């Protein structure tokens, strides 16, 4: 048996470059190496209140932007977080196992408590130990993810080994997988802030739906710094910005940072610019091609939550049965 | 008629006070009310416990709330980590529950133990509940469970009842300490007369119960100057159903070794036939198994009606079955 992957997506917000390369551009490469289960966690994005309809939709959204992207039914698992009441289950039993502490601590809770405090709910503040049921039920071994949630990642390390303490191998330990490039995705006009798939100012994201004139503009508005002359080079203290710039270009053609340097040596910004803006417009003309093609196949996409859910409960089922067992439940007739 | 929630915890050998004072009552009124009996394990791992332990008392649970007369064909007796709808509730409140409203309910304590009121909401509001018969200790808890109710079916329509505390209350004192409930969560066991208790331990724990130093020793009623034989009488009347003025003229001339004689005669006859009901259904895997396993079929039918009404409110694709 393949070792196995396991990551997930909200369906809140609207997915941008920063969740592709941090993300699923890592979960589209790993389909073939290694037994690939992709989740659309809808659960986890309620902890910010969402209208009803709004996220129906942005699930069938993230569900064929995952297709679009290269997710194939045929190699991976994709399922919707809430058809597997597993994940429930599982995260009542590791909240026992979790310390307060170790929840009030986390940089995702105080950042989102600030951003809605009208709307501190417990949720929010729980929602690392949700998480650490979503990787530990499919005895996963890898966790592809950008930067930000290693925090998240580490706690699920830790409920794992502080469980198998006690009870056995019940859990396999997981490790992140996160990319040397596109980790930590900057936001175009402040670009010492992460991208954010919620931005309130459009302008500092790049949707992977959002018409590629419109993020094509807003590249050419993307802030560099006021270097005299001008020089294309990575330093993110000094140039933020045209260090995004370059993360960017890096992460959609492939180059290293040192060869896009010497591409770019003795010229300025609007060579930099023109290129980030023609391979990112290229990237997103092709994906939303592909993707209007399943979003609009409701059939397709009710074939893959079926197939998928079933899949996954199989797994689910199973390290939840032994879970229980372990923690002295009367097992289920 | 109305929907009847409890949560029996499993940990916790029930007492006398616990069966004269309510469940013989909630016995008797299993046609009046639609009851449902929640085993409640998942509430119990909040607190760290031997694994074999928590399972055995899970079994003893059910097999004594059959012994004192829960008919699991009248009445809906389950496990609930058996219906998984109660974690599945239990996540979706957390999302309408505010954080301040726990805290107000430290580092190292289990967030389990900072959660758990959030999977109690979720316990009641799964199965449209009416009433919930709660003690003082649950009070502010059943309040919570009444404002999540009314905030979530004010943003989407009448999801849920709003379940009310069942108010109507036999008066049971501890045996060392007669201004304190008898109470099945006591570390002083002496203070207590258990379910299971033979005739030889319900002498001794009564014959240490106190008294007081009138002289001559009175049998009279008396909670403020007489709190011991108080409770002495209190106990032998909720057994044999006979008046407190009754008792205290059967006991004029009396001394208190006559009471406590016929307060463990009385309290021993009543518990023999409980016990042999236990015996019988505690060491019957076959018939627990299938009490099991008939009650949470009956009560996922109900919990998942609930249930896909709160996913279809909040805006959930529904699964492909
Ligand atoms: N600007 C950025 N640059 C690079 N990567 C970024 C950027 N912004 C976001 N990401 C990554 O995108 C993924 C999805 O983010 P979400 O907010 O949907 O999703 C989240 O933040 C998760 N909690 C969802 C989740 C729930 N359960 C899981 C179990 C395993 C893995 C993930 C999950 C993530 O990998 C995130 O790190
Ligand atoms: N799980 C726990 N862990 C720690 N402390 C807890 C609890 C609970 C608890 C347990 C089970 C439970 O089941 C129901 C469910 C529905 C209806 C009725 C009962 C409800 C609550 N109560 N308390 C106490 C501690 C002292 N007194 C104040 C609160
Ligand atoms: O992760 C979690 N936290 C939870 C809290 C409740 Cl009440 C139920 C399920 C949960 O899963």
């Amino acid at each position: 048996t393949k070792p196995i992957v396991f990551s997930g997506a909200q369906p809140s917000g609207e997915l941008t470059i920063g969740n592709y390369m941090g993300a699923l551009r890592q979960w589209v490469n790993m389909q073939d190496d290694y037994h690939c289960i992709y989740c659309i966690v809808d659960q986890h994005a309620i902890t910010v209140r969402q209208d009803a309809q709004k996220l129906r939709k942005a699930t069938l959204d993230t569900l064929a932007l995952y297709l679009a992207c290269g997710i194939d039914p045929e190699k991976s698992t994709i399922f919707v977080q809430s058809h597997v009441p597993e994940h429930a289950q599982l995260g009542w039993a590791l909240n026992c196992y979790t310390y307060f502490g170790e929840l009030s601590r986390m940089t995702q809770f105080k950042d989102k408590s600030a951003r809605y405090a009208e709307n501190i709910n417990a949720g929010l503040f729980d929602y690392p130990v949700l998480m650490a049921a979503d990787i530990l039920l499919y005895q996963t071994n890898l966790v592809p993810v950008g930067e930000d949630q290693k925090q998240h990642l580490e706690l699920s390390r830790d409920i794992a080994q502080r469980f198998n303490a006690l009870y056995g191998e019940i859990f396999k330990v997981p490790e992140p997988f996160i990319p040397k490039s596109g980790a930590r995705v900057m936001s175009l006009l402040e670009p010492t802030k992460k991208m954010s798939k919620s931005d309130d100012n459009r302008n500092n994201v790049i949707g992977l739906l959002e018409d590629p004139k419109s993020v094509v503009k807003k590249i050419k508005r993307a802030v560099t710094d006021s270097d005299e002359p001008p020089v294309v080079r990575y330093d993110v203290q000094n140039k933020a910005g045209v260090s995004n710039l370059l993360d960017i270009l890096s992460a959609v053609t492939g180059q290293s940072i040192p060869e896009l340097e010497k591409q770019f040596e003795g010229k300025m910004y609007g060579h930099l610019k023109g290129e980030v803006a023609d391979a990112v417009s290229g990237m997103l003309t092709e994906l939303q091609e592909r993707y209007h093609r399943f979003r609009n196949d409701e059939a397709f996409l009710q074939q893959v939550m079926k197939d998928g859910a079933e899949k996954a409960s199989a797994h689910a089922s199973r390290t939840l049965k032994a879970v229980y067992e372990a923690i002295g439940f009367v097992a289920k007739r």
